[PDB]
């Protein structure tokens, strides 16, 4: 599933993102955006082959199990396809513990890269919400 920009601000802000751990709801929305383009089926492999997952591209070194990242953890206790879903629900739920993990959002490359200190507001500028 590939979401509309506002589809998705609604979809998160009702699953509790606006302002979760005082990141406003533009924050999540610009993170996916440049993480996934807003695509629940995105995948990309990284260099110590494990993989990231989903619209918020979730790692399994620590986040997720795919069965092939060997010694990595599951702290969402999630297969990491369950990342993948159109409901993001699972995706949302895992973000919450990673950025309540002493790093807030910075564990996100593409958000410290391309969100963090622009108007992220921006995001959800024309959105019924
Ligand atoms: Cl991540």
């Amino acid at each position: 599933k590939v979401f509309g920009r506002c589809e998705l601000a609604a979809a998160m802000k009702r699953h509790g993102l606006d302002n979760y751990r005082g990141y406003s709801l533009g924050n999540w929305v610009c993170a996916a955006k440049f993480e996934s383009n807003f695509n629940t089926q995105a995948t990309n492999r990284n260099t110590d082959g494990s993989t990231d997952y989903g619209i918020l591209q979730i790692n399994s070194r620590w986040w997720c199990n795919d069965g092939r990242t060997p010694g990595s953890r599951n702290l969402c206790n999630i297969p990491c396809s369950a990342l993948l879903s159109s409901d993001i629900t699972a995706s949302v739920n895992c973000a919450k513990k990673i950025v309540s993990d002493g790093n807030g959002m910075n564990a996100w490359v593409a958000w410290r890269n391309r969100c963090k200190g622009t108007d992220v507001q921006a995001w959800i500028r024309g959105c019924r919400l």
